[PDB]
């Protein structure tokens, strides 16, 4: 239940299709690892994880331990890999919750070894830095050492090893190739190929599906968003956008010329205008930078006038509309549509950041099989 | 507890002091309503509310119904006012939970009257628009109609009436004076005066404590943040900033000239540099626009290098530092300090928006009497 007329809608049918289409494109030996970090990119962790698994994914990935434990608590029983770092003293916790960990330092293992002695086995995924410069091992003696410590511990298992690309969404493939080639060279530092070798993100897997090894880490595209605009025309199938955001007019009034609106009085009515107030502001992730952006109301675009407030903002209406009238900030209304890509453009950022920013304050309504399936209200 | 080395700290002692000083500043007959909307501006709703009431506040204010219900659930018994809009159907729930509502339309009351009929009383606070252009009544007849509908319903009660300033934080008081005077004029439209008349936010009450009537709505300054830059030297007492944000190096490494860092490979090491990786990214509220900013490490400024990722970012270190070295994003490390205003400047926004954007993903550690009081991990 929610008591403010502002909410996001998440179409799980769209997410289902985005994953199934990829399942249809990959070799039947290749696993799809659904990346669901950051509450599924602001779409809802368990709701997306479930749908993805139903569509063909066999594993899930999160950013840090807390995100994995939360999925376990909500009943997800499929394998989960923590992509980022964790504390050596937390290995036992991840072990008994059947959570796989990313490893990239030999001193971490030495510490973990002194802290853990079974009985649950711990599955590690070795990260190799091939040119992203974030996480990962970079030299032979380190890789060999990490492997040695793993092989020597009765409850440490090297389940996989992977790398991440810095430029897989760029039309130019020069740095990509260097990373790919660097990866192939480093894989030779291992005495034997672990069961899971992975390297592809949304861009790499949809662009070069044959050179993705045995596991793909599917993220941004699962949500229906293109990794980048320069890669959109090169996409194998149409992506279906899943996120939409709506509100309703809670007040309508007519301003006389010379009348001002909001903080600092930076907006002045030049004529007799109709102004509508909506219950969404920057504490909801609708950042102040979005002043001047246009929202949809009654099938028409209306500009956000005056400064955006913490919980509210105003728009110049086409004419006098009734209170309760639906306002679409992201999504479709009749002939007009506003995409997350349109919002990112205005905020001078990339689509990834947008749904992530729509805060915990905004409830998520899920659709599946073309029917309302669940409402998630964080507070 | 939490299992990622990235956390925010809220000093409840600072908050206590900011409110206590206001209690001494205002005439003993003027009440303090602490504004804790947006999860207490990202500081923690119940933790701040409790401290504020301990320091001298007697009432609380939130943005919408869900926020007020959550406080009641967390054990808060103090009067709570919902500043924004709500549904007429929800009038009964608010009444049963002892939650005062803001009203500014007669058609809303028309609807709530037919849906509600006792036995609990609903206390209303009539909102008057005097120049902000957000919410509020603007003419005499509507004002009288509203009062009349409230008058004839046995369980509807007009507990207060108020307005809000658009420029109380601007050194120039031209518009402020206009609004203040307009409020006084509109007050005469009411047959009798409700027990509570309020108009002041943080800026208005810190600057003109004598023109605040009987209740003040203290927000931003409660958190130790100046309402505006220009109003800073005009502040009666020193504000104590309550919010700090920290992390730790999870990876340290040396790059060779020519190696690139992060997405797009936009950064190239020009010489042999030590790069540190910390576990915080834009999904944590540390927006991509903070790309050219810095963080504190070992009492020294370290610039972020390359693009910021969803859950991690890299920085150039002064040299080889041990993994686990504390990094401060907002706060003081020795002689250096990074305030929210500094971050706000680089993000090109106001200090208000910063703590609100630090997402649900980041745990809040509360300090009281210089001791850790609680840890709040939303996931
Ligand atoms: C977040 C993440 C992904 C997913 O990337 P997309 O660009 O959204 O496909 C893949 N791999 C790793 C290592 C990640 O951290
Ligand atoms: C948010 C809010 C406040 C608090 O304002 P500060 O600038 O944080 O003091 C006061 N009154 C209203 C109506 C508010 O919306």
């Amino acid at each position: 239940d929610f008591h403010r007329d502002t909410w996001a809608e998440v179409d799980l049918d769209a997410i289902y299709d985005n994953v199934e289409n990829l399942r249809r494109l990959l070799p039947d030996d290749t696993h799809i690892m659904a990346v669901v970090k950051a509450n599924a990119y602001g779409h809802g962790d368990v709701q997306v994880a479930r749908t993805a698994l139903e569509a063909g994914a066999s594993r899930l990935a999160v950013a840090f331990l807390d995100e994995a434990l939360a999925l376990r608590e909500k009943g997800i029983e499929a394998p989960i890999l923590v992509l980022g770092a964790s504390r050596p003293a937390d290995a036992a916790l991840a072990a008994q919750q059947r959570i796989a960990l990313t490893v990239f330092r030999s001193d971490w293992l030495e510490e973990a070894s002194a802290l853990y002695s079974g009985p649950f086995p711990i599955h590690f995924h070795l990260k190799m830095d091939t040119g992203m410069g974030r996480l990962g091992v970079k030299d032979e003696e380190e890789t060999k050492r990490i492997v040695a410590l793993i092989e020597r511990h009765p409850h440490f298992v090297l389940e996989g090893l992977y790398t991440h690309f810095a430029t897989a969404d760029e039309v130019n493939t020069d740095y990509f190739s260097y990373q790919y080639t660097r990866f192939l060279h480093m894989l030779e530092w291992l005495p034997s190929r672990p069961p899971l070798v992975h390297c592809a993100n949304s861009a790499a897997s949809l662009r070069f599906p044959d050179r993705t090894f045995n596991m793909v880490r599917f993220g941004i595209a699962m949500y229906g968003l293109a990794p980048s605009p320069g890669i959109k025309p090169l996409l194998p199938y149409p992506l279906k956008e899943a996120f939409s955001l709506h509100s309703r007019l809670v007040h309508v009034k007519k301003l006389q010329p010379g009348e001002k609106v909001s903080y600092g009085a930076t907006y002045t009515a030049q004529t007799e205008e109709w102004i509508g107030t909506i219950p969404i502001g920057y504490a909801d992730g609708w950042l102040r930078r979005l002043q001047h952006f246009h929202v949809l109301v009654d099938g028409q675009k209306a500009p956000i006038v005056g400064r955006i407030c913490m919980d509210q903002c105003m728009i110049r209406l086409p004419g006098p509309l009734p209170v309760g009238t639906k306002v679409t900030l992201i999504g479709r209304q009749g002939d007009e549509v506003i995409s997350i890509d349109d919002v990112a453009r205005h905020l001078e950022t990339i689509n990834y950041e947008v749904p992530c920013t729509i805060s915990y304050r905004v409830p998520r309504i899920f659709f599946r099989h073309k029917r309302i399936m669940e409402v998630r209200n964080a507070i």
